């Protein structure tokens, strides 16, 4: 018999970066997160939380654009900043800064 986890699959070969900031309430079986972070040629997994579901990666200081799946389907949220894809794809949009200058070193 064995629990839990030794050795990880998964790498991040990419350069540093801040987190991501995602919060998703609703109640499904699995929640999903993807972006422009990531090309959406893969599915970033959500972090269940004992509040709600969450995603935490690293992404380079700028704006982008990503979308959540929750009950097998692409879903978002009316609060967030959504918007329309040039797809009549709706979409939800991220905006991450950087450390250097808030830092004063």
């Amino acid at each position: 018999g064995a629990m839990g986890i030794r050795n990880s699959d998964s790498v991040k070969p990419t350069q540093q970066a801040r987190p991501t900031v995602i919060r998703w309430s609703e109640g499904g079986k699995e929640v999903f997160i993807s972006g422009s972070f990531n090309n959406w040629s893969t599915k970033i997994p959500l972090i269940k939380s004992h509040n709600d579901f969450v995603a935490i990666l690293d992404l380079p200081e700028g704006e982008h654009q990503y979308k959540f799946f929750v009950d097998g389907q692409w879903v978002h949220d009316p609060s967030e900043p959504v918007v329309t894809s040039q797809l009549g794809t709706i979409n939800n949009l991220i905006h991450v800064k950087k450390s250097d200058f808030e830092v004063f070193d």
